[PDB]
């Protein structure tokens, strides 16, 4: 009789359960409370899901699948699909006017998967994560989707559940889930909520109205290809140029070196949300040469200042599309791992003339938290 | 007086003497025919040189000095110095546009040493090693330097001798010393010699012409930061990841654990030059947990395949810069401890279409051997 809440995110997924009047965000077998939305197929024929899949991307780039959420429930002709497939390192082929993911599954075998079949494997891992913690079977979930997801995208997400042996009882909007997490449904009267959702690869801004516990998505905007990955990319460019200046070595050719730098840049960025300097040190980086540079928050902000500023444009556009002033916003909800960046928090607060956002919930767990609350009601 | 030949190497040094019509490589107080180019200052005010210095590095990282050869006779502004100081665990400070090593010498006192003062202490140890075996004082030496060393680096090496109470009668090029050890100086006609020198931290390739006993260094190349250290690091990374997978323990945090693994990895690598498997076993490795893994030559080669292949590029480059073809190479000389690796010997031989290298001289001792022959002539 257990119903879990699942954030099926673009780069990470999160599972929670309402138990003893509180939401418990469930840590996976590695002790991580979020799991990469990654699936890998080894030459030996082993299926890897989550951390294991992400950690062997560099050695297995063609048969490591991610960003299936970009393709799920879309037609081949969708301009979004035509753009995305050019940048995914695994083969995407057209069958029956739909994108399919073609991978080597080992034993000289190729297999073509629908995007919802890949998402099904991610949901299987989140289901197994919940089962291990509770010590019983989990066959029911509330799953979250972007507010702008159409009927076909919502149905494909339910289908992912069915393939994974989950009854997806309700599909709920990500910004609504975030609002529920902060108990903004339990607010009395009519309130305008601005949800600012910045993840690994996507930026979503949503204007919600709440009226006596009923939510309405009034307007949505953002950038489908702006997230934390882009902030990493700006730092990567900087240090690749700086390394060539200092040592004379060009590392762009060496995938191993670039991969090692990307890992340490990601780590450095995360640290710079809670401290002002982060040391990037890599032993035997390139031709036996070592890498050592300190990234300051100032430098990180400088390298990304235009990208950070650009997040305000979709906020102004949802206010315009909603026929609202910045004074009409009653609640600001910042969710997604990238909203941890102090400069992002500063720019949003400055935009709303010093108005503090909602706080108390882990921003990369907030969507799953909301799903878990709704899952609790259905349980 | 008796003139000794000294290989003053980056990581190891070696002293030889010509006596009874043969070179004798002199074993130190511990019975080792090579001595670590290491100096350590204890809190008690004791100055340790060689084996003793290297053995207490883990407990005394800030006041254990090594790789002085990377700094000797260089200016502060030298791009080489600016890179290297970032990866040395002891303090390097600028005085009078030059690098100086600052260390705690005990009794609440700090002392700044020029690189040549640290090398002087290494030469003092090699001097005492020779004096003990000979039973008389040694005040004359021939010392080897890399072929690419400039006037300042050569003069600073002579200065290191003077500080140690040695008259450095001649500074000879390391690849020339290697060639002299194999008696290639006593060949009639104009021969082209490829010297492939792979040590603990450095890779040097030299094209020498020998014309009836007169040497010319025609071209030099290699990788200033590629050596045996890097091959260890590739194995270290593998086993740190494997241990985490099998036990759930992350050992990067514990310097004690990492130090123990590095020691056994170094021993395992050495064994894999003469056998196909090496057992790495550490009792109470991490929080009382033990470590047991077998390293095969195959796995060692796989982890380092790109680094090993990379050593062929500088060989092709010296041929190009010398306006010579592979077929023009008359002698191949492999020196340095890392040339013991079978895969390295295979790649060089395959590069030169099955041409066997010079053999008979211990590759660890070949440079010191050559220095000793030249020292024997000046005697
Ligand atoms: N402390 C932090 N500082 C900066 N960025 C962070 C921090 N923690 C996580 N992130 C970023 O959050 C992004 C992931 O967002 P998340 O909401 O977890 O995933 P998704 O992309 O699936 O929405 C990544 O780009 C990651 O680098
Ligand atoms: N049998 C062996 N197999 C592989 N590497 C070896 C072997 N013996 C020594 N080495 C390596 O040789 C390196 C030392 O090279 P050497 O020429 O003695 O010193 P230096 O670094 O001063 O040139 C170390 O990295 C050591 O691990
Ligand atoms: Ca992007
Ligand atoms: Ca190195
Ligand atoms: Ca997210
Ligand atoms: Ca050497």
């Amino acid at each position: 009789g257990t119903v879990v809440g699942i954030d099926l995110g673009t780069t990470y997924s999160c599972v929670g359960v309402f138990k003893n009047g509180r939401v418990e965000i469930i840590a996976n077998d590695q002790g991580n409370r979020i799991t990469p939305s990654y699936v890998a197929f080894t030459p030996e024929g082993e299926r890897l899901i989550g951390d294991a899949a992400k950690n062997q991307l560099t050695s297995n780039p063609e048969n490591t699948v991610f960003d299936a959420k970009r393709l799920i429930g879309r037609t081949w002709n969708d301009p979004s699909v035509q753009q995305d497939i050019k940048f995914l390192p695994f083969k995407v082929v057209e069958k029956k006017t739909k994108p399919y993911i073609q991978v080597d599954i080992g034993g000289g075998q190729t297999k073509t998967f629908a995007p919802e079949e890949i998402s099904a494997m991610v949901l299987t891992k989140m289901k197994e994560t919940a089962e291990a913690y509770l010590g019983k079977k989990v066959t029911h979930a509330v799953v979250t989707v972007p507010a702008y997801f159409n009927d076909a995208q919502r149905q494909a997400t339910k289908d992912a559940g069915t393939i994974a042996g989950l009854n997806v009882m309700r599909i709920i909007n990500e910004p609504t889930a975030a609002a529920i997490a902060y108990g903004l449904d339990k607010r009395e009267g009519e309130k305008n909520i601005l949800v600012f959702d910045l993840g690994g690869g996507t930026f979503d801004v949503s204007l919600l109205t709440i009226d006596n516990g009923v939510f309405e998505v009034v307007a949505t905007n953002g950038d489908t290809h702006l997230g934390g990955e882009d902030f990493d990319q700006r730092v990567m460019e900087h240090f690749i140029k700086l390394y060539k200046k200092k040592t004379g070595k060009d590392v762009r050719k060496d995938n191993r070196a670039v991969q090692k730098l990307r890992r340490e840049v990601e780590k450095a960025k995360r640290a710079l949300s809670s401290q002002h300097q982060a040391r990037i040190e890599i032993e035997s980086f390139f031709e036996g040469e070592d890498f050592s540079e300190t990234l300051t928050r100032a430098k990180f902000e400088e390298l990304n200042m235009d990208l950070f500023r650009s997040t305000m444009k979709p906020v102004q556009k949802v206010l315009e599309d909603s026929d609202l002033k910045k004074s009409d916003i009653d609640e600001i909800v910042l969710v997604g791992g990238s909203t941890r960046i102090p400069k992002i928090q500063q720019l949003v607060k400055e935009f709303f003339n010093g108005k503090e956002p909602s706080r108390g919930i882990n921003p990369d767990e907030a969507v799953a938290y909301g799903a878990a609350v709704q899952a609790g009601v259905l349980s």
